[PDB]
Parts: C-alpha cells; sequence; structure tokens
DNA sequence: GGGGTGATTGTTCAG
DNA sequence: CTGAACAATCACCCC
C-alpha cells in the first residue's frame, strides 16, 4: 500500500527542477495512442466516458503480450527522456 | 540497506 | 484551459 489509490489533486502538476526532464510517457499513452483513434474509430458515437473507461478495461484485457508493442514502447520512451534527465543533472549540476 | 514520493504522460470530452 | 476517469511508471533521492 505504498501507493495510495485515493484522490490527491493530480493534473499537469506544476514545475519543480532546473531543467525538469519530466520522466517518460506510459504504456497507457502509447497504447492509448493506438486505441484513441482505433477505439473511437469504431465507436465515433461513444464519448470520452466510453472510449476512455473502455480503453483502460480493454487495455489490461488484451494481455502482457498485447502490450509488448506499447509497454515496450514505454521502456523506449523511458530512455527517450532518460536522455534529458542524464543531462538534467549533466547541465543543472 | 530499504523505502515511498512525487512527478509525469496522453486520450477523449466538455463549458 | 484544464481537469477528470483510465492506466502505468518508475526515476528520483534520501536517512
Amino acid at each position: 500500500m505504498v501507493t495510495p489509490r485515493e484522490p490527491k489533486k493530480r493534473t499537469t502538476r506544476k514545475k519543480k527542477d532546473p531543467n525538469a526532464p519530466k520522466r517518460a510517457l506510459s504504456a497507457y499513452m502509447f497504447f492509448a495512442n493506438e486505441n484513441r483513434d482505433i477505439v473511437r474509430s469504431e465507436n465515433p458515437d461513444i464519448t470520452f466516458g466510453q472510449v476512455g473507461k473502455k480503453l483502460g478495461e480493454k487495455w489490461k484485457a488484451l494481455t502482457p503480450e498485447e502490450k509488448q508493442p506499447y509497454e515496450a514502447k514505454a521502456q523506449a520512451d523511458k530512455k527517450r527522456y532518460e536522455s534529458e534527465k542524464e543531462l538534467y543533472n549533466a547541465t543543472l549540476a
């Protein structure tokens, strides 16, 4: 329970850092990237309250393997920023 | 020697 | 604008 699942005002958090790399995207962004268009492309009638919520459920519904593309794309984006972070310190300090 | 924190990321949708 | 559900993350730094 190190990560409380209770609301704590979250959204485009403010700034905090000299260069502030800003970690990396998530397997949900890369996957949601493919879906967003797909999902909504198959349900242009359903709004965010359908495509979104249904996105998450179907997200984990696929399976780790199905995630390989994005999830792996997550480690890819993880390094992407990892560069701006290695410099974040190699420039800020 | 192990812990937990916060910060962030992107979509869609809307008044 | 921005947040809100939806989900993952996980790098960051410490005493």
